């Protein structure tokens, strides 16, 4: 039963950007925590520390105020690995 959560993201931005609230919890202060780049070619990554059965509500940014959403959805991500790439989540790595 997994744990932390982590997050590929298919973005050419420089400065990607992950702001979320864990467990319903408190969101992240804008811009929230820097995206650094997986050596999967156009994919960014992220590791949220978090227990077992946790989830996240996420929209990335840009650092500046470009956003990404998910059309107003935001994007939830459970305990364990998952890769978004233009709007669409697949389990695991990319």
């Amino acid at each position: 039963d997994a744990t932390d959560i982590t997050i590929y993201y298919k973005t050419g931005w420089t400065h990607p950007h992950i702001h979320y609230s864990l467990n319903q919890g408190a969101w992240t202060t804008l811009p929230g925590v820097p995206l650094t780049k997986s050596e999967y070619e156009g994919y960014v990554k992220v590791t949220i520390e978090a227990e077992e059965g946790s989830q996240l509500r996420a929209a990335f940014n840009n650092g500046s105020g470009q956003w990404d959403n998910n059309q107003g959805r935001d994007y939830d991500f459970s305990s364990g690995v998952h890769t978004l790439a233009d709007g669409r989540i697949l389990s695991g790595t990319p």
